[PDB]
């Protein structure tokens, strides 16, 4: 679910 995280990522 995208690289990890959520902001800077998108997931």
């Amino acid at each position: 679910c995208k690289f990890a995280x959520a902001t800077y990522t998108s997931c």
